[PDB]
């Protein structure tokens, strides 16, 4: 849904509701999304979970399946925290 | 650019697996490249669905094959 050529801010925008309507995550902030070539698109992200509603190892499984299997994207670092920076 | 004899070694070499035929790997112009396959199994060693997904992980994290169709039987086509 990201489509080809530069992302736009407002498919940033549904990409970000679709981090934070995962169950356990409570917030996301230093978003980066570019493309390096034609048709690849990389992700880092900080994404803040409830421990006590979600394991870090869960969390981050369901995160990858999200963006590969929904943005086909191959190449994310994301960084989990149980409090924002 | 893919050894064919290298990826049927790679695909023979997963327990379970017996046999392999008319196997078809092909590139479009994006650099993508598609796979089909017949695999021939034994029931006994391992189950369909989980063979099928050990074989996808394989083409996947080995040959960054997005695109496959692979057909898993107990015995050989004639
Ligand atoms: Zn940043
Ligand atoms: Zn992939
Ligand atoms: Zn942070
Ligand atoms: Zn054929
Ligand atoms: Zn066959």
């Amino acid at each position: 849904p990201l489509g080809s050529g530069v992302p736009k801010e407002i498919q940033l925008a549904e990409l970000r509701e679709a981090l934070l309507g995962i169950p356990g995550v409570t917030g996301l902030h230093d978003l980066h999304v570019w493309s390096i070539t034609s048709g690849k698109i990389s992700l880092t992200s900080h994404l803040v979970y409830d421990p006590a509603l979600v394991d870090a190892e869960a969390l981050l499984g369901t995160v990858k399946a999200l963006l590969h299997d929904r943005y086909e994207i191959e190449h994310s670092t994301l960084q989990l925290e149980t409090s924002a920076c």
